[PDB]
């Protein structure tokens, strides 16, 4: 593949070291496998009748022998392991194959441009491309008899990045359900994103076979009725597969995330309390042949400036401000009566009950409650925003959902697999025809490069 | 009261919503009763006997029986609750009539004007000034033949408040009795502020009986000394009334302040370390015909150069910091060594009660210890602050003057009722000529609006 | 000793304060006694037994009499606690004779310019130096026909510190064992500088002797040989001595830095992690003439775009940061399990145990993690710094070494006892008869003042 030559020039770069792919897969590996041996030890294994006293966690062990038995008690386990180890075997050999491809990439790199592995991380990746530039100039590969320009190589890599762009920018890609009191909803999910990839460019059932060229079928105007029917049938088919293979994904997002919030659950809530970047916003925010990387600079330096215009001018609000008063002189006047009766016994055994739940609303009213220029940090945050999807109102309303919440975030992708088939059938299917119009009217043929997008150009 | 509807349709648009002002009004009559039936109760119905083991709360609670012969048993604390059962009362009726007009105010602005409730918000005020005065242009009303004028509005609004401001640059208002040692005080806790309201301009004793022209009688110049006379008399009996009543609002402000105090008394003292305005400064500091909007705003504004100003250029000492340092190293020490005994039995029964207080002074030592451009920072204060009541340390002392600690206004406010009668008879009542010699020499009578002070012009 | 004189009055001002010195000799005594008498009651009183109970502390106390065997049990503890004493009544003596100067010179100050004391630090030290000028005006004192200039005042005063500049500038001064691996270390802890001022200027063995003129020994060439010799003989009779001396100081450097350590201990790590100067950039930042407050000034504006300039421009660390997020992942996910086994009996007694360690991994894990214009830093830094000892690499290396850690500076105190003699001996000895050229070459007599290095003018 020659856009994979490419694509695997500029990852080795960008993960700025051949050791550091090797540890991070090993790794990886190591981590899957982590989980599912915690887990199914925790509850295979934990006796909670000698632990509760109804001690040394050695001698709470049960012995191995108990521990078979015992796995052998349940037959559901059996097949969850298999499958597991099923999928392990499988992401092993994929990755075994990736490394072999990589460290004979690393071998190429060497040996053509010769840059030693420590000199790597101070090149800023102009020079690789002057580099590659020069060895066009000196003939190294027949890569075409014109050599070989910026605008070729940007394209080469980023042909689905200016697809799936130009895709948005239509206002296709993003879920638009109709809130039921009035609103719009977004959902982009990682699922989401992932099944129209394998629905569109990468994969077997994909319009794009290997991603090299479209296919003369669906320049044809009259068969294209026929290839919406097939496409619905095809998107049909991967909904049914989806909803088959939700429940397995569900509960491994669920122990990842609470993995990862319960690390976070002990520490302040101020980390909790930060908000980043959504891939909406990653989406809609990506200029025409843009690496990651100059993206990753972009949003790094508009990160301050868009925070600040949104904790300056934001909207007032009596009714809350209002409640929230009332409700934090209340959970105090409570605070201080029970704390003036816990000063002065050890063994009251239900005020401590009620103490922590008083403070923890506590805790909340005294942040939720507000307290003491908007144009000047709008247009330094612009300077940055470059593109964009009462004006005060919507401008605040559209920074909100450009940036959201963690939580938000962590609390949609949870939710991306029950909502996986669903959004595929209700608001893909019916609109069938005007996407098949859209890749068939906005698809321009070029010498050499081959296909590309007229909104790249 | 003409002055009254330009009143309550500025206070309608400031409290920025119907709903909001009854709902806080219902929400304060109900925190009063709240208050005073959680006391009674605490103080009647809790048994200390069977708390203190010497269990679930309500087995604790006693037989409504018993709490019968129990609130029986003192016949006080029957006259303490229906004077503020009296008083509750009292103020449930203003509330209801204040509520009933405020409606009817409410119905005649959207007649007039027909602005819904939902976009009073986003209205900033200048253009209900356009309104009404397109209201004058249309003869909505005949408010005198000359149409309504912005100084007119502003003053038949603010009359009190530039009356105050020029008695307080006069130099009288602000009480400052003379320290033994040298300096200034000042006291303007919200007790003398309604005293001399009180006095001065609202009630039935006041000289502006309802504030709508100054009567005839003062304008003589002959009859000065029996005036005098005649406000001695008053001011006595009112130094009578509030020696009388002082008591009470002693025990109520004491419960208010011990529950504000005990809500921040568990969370970290950086807010009760922070530093808000004081009442003396919004008084020096606020202009001719000024609304208090628009001085909020101001000092919103101004707080944070000001902050430091105050944090950067602060007067040295080296005596207090050396000493600071000597308690902070011997409490260092004796920590040192209560810690390394502790480490290694939790049975000694003794340390942990030095631990705590051990704790305190090292908290406090820390604290109190200094640690690693002024005329900028002065000059931007100055800059917004328009006004201004070895030069550094006379410009450093003013400006912890009128911006004073937030602690220190709670015990200035705690102290008040003690102190109510003595300023008003050791400071005002020796110098009465003078104040009633400045109302006459300082008003000037314009047609339409009435009787202004000549330092409003 | 005429420079005394000076070098008095100077630090008269710079202390602020006659009883200022006089309260901070008195509590830097009553300090060395109460470390000393706070170790030993506690090596020698207190009693394990009784405290672990294998009870007021008062009753834990033994009889006076038990104390006394118990200290009369052990001979060396004996001698420890006279050589304490008769170093505290050394030190006693010393200051007694500093203090009884001190209030003479306070007093010919009083007398001669007449400023009291409470104005003393009102003046910035630049009308001192007019009212010195008007003296010699005046002239008060015969200090030399020609009349005192600024130049020669600051020179009697900071000849010393021109000397040990213009060394350090020359190379020899800072020690640079080489590190096996390759690098430069440095080592200036405040025993090597004590040695150093006790073998060049200070001392009955220094070269100067009173440090008012260069010996017409040093100045004829062909003796430059026995001279070194000389100063070989010495440095290693100095080096015996304070190998001998060696364990006492590191002992009490031990107990110092423990208490010091331990003060900090319980507060959180933040002013742990603080970065602070370093006597190496009080040594080579030091322009010629310079007193040390306009130093202290110049570092305490130079603080904060050093430390911005280190916190932005970092070298990036691909493995590090790998590393430590595979630490942190697993770290949080023990950290999962353990919590929700402690959540849902308080008898576990071994959870516990690991339950702090674990959140201490979790705590250095997060803190050890990287997380989201160099030029400009750098250039304002600068502007500041003056004087300067892959070339981003190389600017980091010089300011991260410019500027120490806290807890490393601490660390090189208490391990300088244990390479105090080493460095003498290995660095200084083989290369004396370049240091002797040193002085003989850059030495420059002038008339009044008399020697003045050639680098000052």
């Amino acid at each position: 593949n020659l856009d994979s030559f490419f694509t695997k020039i500029y990852s080795y770069h960008q993960r700025n070291g051949f050791a550091c792919i090797l540890l991070e897969d090993v790794f990886q590996l190591g981590q899957f496998i982590f989980i599912v041996t915690f887990t199914t030890f925790l509850l295979r294994c934990v006796d909670y009748n000698v632990l509760f006293a109804n001690v040394t966690l050695s001698d709470a062990i049960l012995p191995s022998a108990q521990c078979a038995e015992r796995i052998r008690s349940s037959p559901l386990l059996v097949l969850l392991l298999v499958l597991a180890a099923g999928f392990w075997l499988v992401q092993l050999l994929r990755s075994v194959c990736n490394l072999f491809s990589y460290w004979d990439i690393q071998v190429f790199y060497r040996e053509a441009l010769h840059i030693p592995p420590e000199e790597l991380s101070s090149v800023p990746w102009a020079e690789v491309q002057s580099r590659l530039l020069a060895l066009q100039r000196s003939g190294g590969l027949c890569v075409q008899p014109r050599p070989l320009t910026e605008l070729d190589i940007h394209h080469r890599i980023l042909r689905y990045t200016n697809y799936q762009v130009a895709l948005a920018n239509k206002g296709l890609l993003p879920a638009r359900c109709p809130l039921p009191w009035g609103g719009s909803a977004a959902f982009l999910s990682r699922g989401l994103a992932l099944n129209v990839d394998l629905l569109l460019f990468r994969g077997p059932f994909s319009l794009f076979r290997g991603g090299w060229e479209l296919p003369h079928a669906y320049k044809r105007s009259d068969q294209r009725g026929a290839l919406a029917a097939r496409w619905g049938r095809t998107v049909l088919l991967l909904a049914a597969l989806n909803l088959a293979l939700s429940p397995l994904v569900l509960a491994w997002q669920v122990l990842h995330v609470f993995y990862s919030h319960v690390e976070l659950l002990r520490r302040e809530p101020g980390a909790l309390g930060a908000r980043g970047w959504s891939r909406l916003a990653r989406l809609q925010l990506r200029h025409f042949n843009e690496l990651p990387h100059e993206l990753r600079a972009r949003l790094a330096r508009a990160y301050r400036p868009a925070a600040a215009f949104l904790r300056t001018a934001a909207p007032p609000a009596p009714l809350r401000t209002l409640l929230a008063r009332q409700l934090v002189f209340f959970a105090g006047a409570l605070f201080a009566a029970l704390l003036v009766l816990t000063v002065y016994v050890l063994a009251v055994e239900h005020v401590l009950t009620a103490m922590t739940a008083l403070g923890v609303t506590a805790t909340v009213a005294r942040s939720f409650i507000p307290e003491e220029a908007p144009q000047l940090l709008l247009q330094t945050a612009l300077a940055h925003m470059h593109y964009l999807p009462g004006g005060r109102d919507r401008a605040y309303r559209q920074m909100a959902q450009l940036l959201q919440y963690r939580a938000v975030s962590l609390l949609e992708e949870l939710l991306s697999p029950l909502l996986t088939p669903l959004f595929l059938l209700f608001w893909f299917r019916p609109r069938a025809l005007e996407i098949i119009d859209f890749f068939h009217h906005f698809t321009v043929d070029v010498a050499g490069v081959g296909d590309i997008c007229s909104f790249a150009l």
